[PDB]
């Protein structure tokens, strides 16, 4: 039994200099990335009541924490990811099935949320397209299982994920936390020559799913010059997202009505021309 | 040499009651169907002169004739659909390798534009999604030389490509017409109840491809119960776009500058939710 | 020893928007199918007691149980069909032959009230016209052992069925019951580019007689593009009526006394012309 | 190329006590007997200018002259019965098909219109239901073609055609005149005993048929126990109406508007019940 | 236990003839009513899935029917009220208790709910003030238990209740209903001048309350002549609503979250002046 | 002879950072508390002539100077009622009934109006409920002369008053104030543990009347949890006001057109939804 009709959550941030119909904001390319799968996205906003969130928790079927340029312990953003996070991992362990997925920011946001410390380095990642250094481990992975085999052979080989991020995990300090080398499962791992990273990793028993690098930005983010867009960019964007909404496939909330749902979707905002100067095409902004 | 930052035009449509900033459309499937197989999409306005054509026709990769309502003979949208069929057909003469799609309309407008006659007739196949029957042609046809065997499998016996069409050419009033009997390699037909017709076709020796369903529905449109929306649904999308977007990149064009780019992407609009009532999520309107 | 004026119920139905002298209807169409074989009609009210219905059964020689818009469950029509379809397998059994007809919504009803089950789904069907793809089966049948050899032949192969209806029990769903599988022959099935349906059927131990299409409308109504007026269409729907009045020709039953034959008669009452606007040219309407 | 919607119309007749809302009268049986072979029926009201009948003439696909016991030469019946079938015979010269039918009277009247003389005389064939003792040349004509061996075998023995005639015209009388001869071949003809009269006969020349019997009434009239009803007088009477449409099929006439066409149907009037009473069940009575 | 923030619903209706923005409506004085009694209010919008009824119903906690002049049967309105009916019945058998009010039009809308029958006829009663006639029953009765003696007295025999309907039940109707006999408790009478009618009455065991009169008026209302305005006026009003919203501290639901609930209170609209025409001071509109 | 009519002033208030359509507010609490006892509300604009406001004061039937945090000194709210209150003791004194009310900075106001000084001493009330500490003088009063004696019972013992002010006249200094203890009688008067203070007055000889609390608060506003909301906390706002429109009665004043009144009428403007930020649910602000 699935939910073809998948409806998944993306969570907005504090914009750096905030003002009335700009508190917030959303890039574009989480909307595209998960809409190209088959799922319909609903903005999830920042600074609102608890009891809101398990509303919007209860009534979606999956959650995305973007990455972007906001503080890991106090924004509206690390809040509320805090508890959709708790709310992920009781419904996941009362049998409710709910996949989590944690972006770039929402990578390192994950291993802040599951270990309770700041284990993060400095790394000469800020735009750099690279492959994966798959670990043993992927043998028997979620994530990749669907991806055809040579799609796996090229991400071992070709420059296809994009990395943007000035800070990371080594191995070795994720090695070193007890509630990490636990919790998680490290699928691939990465180096700027010096500092060796994890890259790609996904939770042993809850589908939790992150990854260092942005796999949004091959298909839809053309502004940057470390942006990868061969052809095996382009589908490995696609089948990233694949994989995400068809576990939110398996989630069976939904919205109380009709109405409740039309009024959340992402489709009552439109987004800026934001291209000529950031790093994203188009963005969304909240009040 | 190929060009791995491909931009693709969308033919907008004239508007049914016609009033200032609401003269024609694009629906936002289209945009998004091409964008998630990474290319970047220009809207081309009706009711422009040839000069002007030829001038984006010298700057874009390809161009997409969408479904819609209006008239094959005497509406701004089919005017410039020959103009770009024209340029189309000059330019692959050339060694300018120039992609076309033809999507439900834009289908029946190319058996139009290349046979000379409308063949059209009536069908049962307002709303439906229906499986593939595949023609024994299309086993080293171009368009699906790339799709994986699992996924060919599901769409000869899987209700996966959408049907909304009043309008069809049956197989026989095809194979009767010398014309197009002699210019498209019909890969797929399907039936209704009692019509045998074509539903999908690539010219022999130019880059033209058509289905008479349309593949951008399943991932992005979820308006009416007749859209298949499974996993191979899904898929069914994404190696229909990018197929056409790998076409494109095989074409050099470029745009002058990026400032040009600018003026010109699709980026530029936003467009209005339109779900409630009509059987588009989201449309563009242009003045 | 046959009956040589028979006389068969029709049966009326809950109207949408109820006024007085205005509750229930019949489309005129149902009339001259029958009176055009050769038998006179009589109106079946909706609201009555089973002892009412008792009485009248007792008195006429027939049942149909015509198309139309109208709950399976819920509906006067439902209540009074299920009424004498059980008096009709009562009599039956008793040795006094009566015959049933079922068509569109009345051969769903059948496949309820035989079933106990709703077993019914959607098909596309809505406004076409078919041949039958007879199963093998037709060859030892009933109703259709005094066709011509060349109209058997006709309907096998051209447009000459008409179908205006969303539901169909497919071949998969009446197969999969043991009650429909006991009870009835199928004579043909037909498709709607997907889903095979079941069209025409016969119970094996009882007269009783249904199509998922309307023979009805062949003759007697041109309001709809979609209703084949062929000349094998003409003598499609006289020789599906003269088979049915054969069968109630048959029966013995008469009215208790010729003036409360009289009274009952369809002649008492004046169609409407309905025509401008609904499917059928005239309508009975009802107190 | 045919015309499959088919209008014909019907001529009405001087009623006898000749009220307000009642100067003229259709027996409804003939109108059935019409719709049931798939034509619509525009009644042709009495006293009326040849020009208002050119335009009728000119909009509808054929004409009936029905019986009844009005007068053959100083009725306005017989005054419009004469204006269409001179009308009639210059279009078919002209290549315009258009069929004329006579019953009974009309039958008598065509003997008058066609040889500028009276020739009936008195049989005794007032309430009697006869075989038809068909000529030679049956083997040779239109009207029968189509007939099933079988029903012809039928025909020819058991009493299947009703007769309600107090005048007839004989053979022997027939023969002698010079312009009957030539224009009228004789299908079949009858005998009460001592008078041989012509019972059945068409045109050699021109689509114009005539019976001396009532086709009509064995579907349609119950009101007199010479009405044949056996399951062969059914079908004759539906073969003989099949016959005269497909002959209604072949003109190409129509109206100017549909809303001129939809003003002239008989569905816009409503039929007393005159059972009880008369030999016609159902009448239509006009101003 | 009771709720000291009741929040209660009133149900928008169809307007006369609908535009964008002004499909429904809500005269203001029914939302100050609620409001001087200790309530807030959430308007209830009228073309609404039944889903979205329920999460509002299991918001609120209570709701008005107020009156109009919309359809009793075939409105926005009525299909709304007819849903909150039923949850309401539903509730209070559960346990859960609920409270409703029916105005006028709404009033009437509850003989036709509880009833299934239309049973109103005229009376002269469009615009004017009257005293109301007690039976006998009102000394036990809910409704007027907090009602200052004094002012019990002036209610008995000044003109404090303001008339404007057409329509109204008589008393003699109202007894001859078995199921309103049995379920609702007349409090107050009143005549024309030759029908009695019933006027105010409360269901014997739900918490549903009706007046046929519009006890809003008196204090928010100045369009009208009719309209009482005494102190004695003023007060009849505040005890009104007093008792009913009283009645809603008995319930117990809240929304899923605050953002839910500022999301739903008429706070968020702003009212048309429309009292230099209307009989209303000033209305809310809705899209 | 009474004015049935009544329609009050009240005094908008300098905006704290004023911008166009932004230079003065009125919290619309005020508004409803004085709607509710039957009156009309007349906003009184704040920057305008002394002529200006004789005009709107020889057309109004009373004034209230609300609560707000606005200069007593310097202020247009401060000017405005000034002008106000020496108009009203000018009528007064001429045999013209005009009262005032002063609600918190109202109330404060007054305390300098009369007195001529300044006499405020800070106070621990800035959000709490309080019942009244009736004087020995409230059993003669004015203002409670109608309040059923079991609401003066509840009002003595149960917290039903919201107190929202940083400062109050003590019971010391009002006593030591010559013009305050022979202009005033004091009707209640709270502490906060450490200061008493006047909570409720009236003007011996004149329809003045203040209080120290905000009676308006508790039916209309909901922001703070320190507003009371009981049953009785309901009709004690509904008394308070109830008093002072029955006061307003008491003045035959009118506009001298009604084009003119219906112009200056509170329903000319919407109120904004300033609940989520303000300690007003709704508030109108004016250029």
């Amino acid at each position: 039994k699935t939910n073809e009709r998948p409806i998944i959550g993306v969570l907005a941030q504090d914009v750096f200099d905030p003002k009335p119909d700009r508190n917030s904001y959303i890039a574009a390319s989480y909307v595209k990335f998960l809409e190209s799968a088959g799922a319909r996205v609903v903005p999830v906003m920042i600074n609102k009541s608890e009891d809101e969130y398990s509303r919007l928790f209860k009534s979606i079927n999956g959650v995305l924490f973007p990455g972007g340029g906001v503080s890991l312990e106090s924004s509206g953003y690390s809040k509320a990811a805090g508890i959709f996070y708790r709310l992920a991992l009781e419904a996941n362990s009362n049998g409710d099935y709910f996949p989590v997925w944690g972006t770039c920011l929402g990578f390192e946001l994950l291993t802040l949320l599951t270990s309770g410390e700041l284990l993060l380095s400095h790394t000469n990642t800020s735009g750099i397209a690279l492959p994966l250094d798959f670990t043993e481990d992927v043998k028997g992975s979620r994530l990749f299982k669907e991806f055809p085999e040579e799609l796996m052979k090229s991400l071992a080989t070709e420059p296809l994920t994009e990395n943007s991020h000035q800070w990371s995990i080594t191995t070795e300090n994720f090695t070193a936390n007890k509630k990490l080398k636990k919790f998680y499962r490290v699928l691939s791992t990465n180096t700027d020559g010096y500092n060796k990273f994890v890259s790609t990793m996904e939770a042993y028993d809850f589908p939790i799913y992150a990854t260092q690098w942005n796999p949004e930005k091959n298909a839809f983010e053309w502004t940057r010059p470390y942006i990868p867009h061969t052809p095996s960019a382009i589908k490995t964007t696609f089948y990233m997202a694949n994989f995400f909404v068809n576990e939110a496939r398996k989630n069976l909330h939904s919205f109380a009505s009709t109405e409740e749902e039309e009024k959340a979707l992402i489709y009552n905002y439109k987004p800026e021309y934001t291209g000529i100067q950031s790093a994203f095409e188009q963005t969304y902004f909240f009040n």
